[PDB]
C-alpha cells in the first residue's frame, strides 16, 4: 500500500478510538485522543481505560482494527524519516 | 497457514483466556474476554491482572500462547480489510 | 541502514524522551530515563504517566517517533549479541 | 539461528530477570518470575515494577536484553506449534 494510504487509515483509526472513548465513556476529547493512541501503540498505561461494558468491547474493537494499522504506519514512517 | 485456520487458533486462545480468567481469578466471564484481549495484544492496562499464583502461572502461559497468534491473525486481517 | 547509525538514532530519541518528561511532567533525570524506555519499548508499566495536556502531546509525539526506532535498534543488536 | 539455541537465551534471560527483580526489588522468586514474562513480552500491568533507582537501571537492562529474545522465541514457537 502507498504510504499516503496508510496515514489516512490510521488517521481513520484515531478518529474512531477518540470519538468512541469519549463518548462511550465521557472523557475530555484531549484524554480520549492520548488514550487512542497509548492503546494502539500498545503502551496501554493503564491511567485512562473503559469502566463500562460497553467501553469494554469497544476497546476489543479498536485493539483488533488500530494495533496492526499503527504498526505499519509506524514501519513507513521510519522509511521517510530514515 | 490459511487465514481462517489462523481464525481458530486465536479463537481458541480467547476461549482459553477468557475461561481460566474467570474461572481461577473469578472476574465475570465479560471482563475476562476483555482481559484476554488486553492481554495478548500486550496493551496491558493493569485495571485487571491476576492476584493468585495459580492465575500468574496461567497468565504465563497465555502470555507464551497467545502473543504470537495474536499478532500472527492481525497481520492476516490487515490483508482482508487492506 | 548501519548499525551504528541505528544506535545514534535511538540515543537521541532516549535524550528528547527523558529531557521532555523532565522539564514538561517534572519528574527526576532517571524516573524520567526509566520512562522513556518503557514507554519506548511498548511496556507501559503505568507508574509513571503524564498528566498535563502538555505532557500527554509529548507523549504523543515520543510514541510514534520512538517505538519504531526501539525495535529496529533491539533487533540489530539481537544480531551482534547472537 | 537454531530454535533449541533460542530456547536457551530465552531461559537466560528469564533467570536474570528473575533473580535480579528478587532479589533488588526484594518480591517473592514467583512474583519475579511472573514480572520478568509480563515485561519482556511489553504486556507491563504495572501490578509490580521497580521503585528503586538500582531496580529502574536493571528493568531497562531487562528490556533491551529481553523484548528482542522474547520475540524472537515466540515466532520461533510459532512454527513447531503451527
Ligand atoms: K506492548
Ligand atoms: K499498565
Ligand atoms: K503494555
Ligand atoms: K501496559
Ligand atoms: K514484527
Amino acid at each position: 500500500v502507498p504510504a499516503t494510504r496508510i496515514l489516512l487509515l490510521v488517521l481513520a483509526v484515531i478518529i474512531y478510538g477518540t470519538a468512541g472513548f469519549h463518548f462511550i465513556e465521557g472523557e475530555s476529547w484531549t484524554v480520549s485522543l492520548y488514550w487512542t493512541f497509548v492503546t494502539i501503540a500498545t503502551v496501554g498505561y493503564g491511567d485512562y481505560s473503559p469502566s463500562t461494558p460497553l467501553g469494554m468491547y469497544f476497546t476489543v474493537t479498536l485493539i483488533v482494527l488500530g494495533i496492526g494499522t499503527f504498526a505499519v504506519a509506524v514501519e513507513r514512517l521510519l522509511e521517510f524519516l530514515i
